[PDB]
């Protein structure tokens, strides 16, 4: 089902944004 | 509908190659 | 098309995982 998938890119799509924003504090705390 | 997910998972794919980088280059400049 | 896309988001889930990974990685090597 189409569904199936479009379950699985939403996740994908929160995940993105949270390790977006990971990488962010990363790189702001001296993550360089 | 079909056209609506191709988009997402197109930008997904371009979301995810910018991440690598960043997380490349975070890493060699802690190693 | 619809097998097409299965396989790109088998491989977005896969490079999700391994960033994660990296990233929790550095939270080590940055403390």
């Amino acid at each position: 089902r189409m569904k199936q998938l479009e379950d699985k890119v939403e996740e994908l799509l929160s995940k993105s944004y949270h390790l977006e924003n990971e990488v962010a504090r990363l790189k702001k705390l001296v993550g360089e």
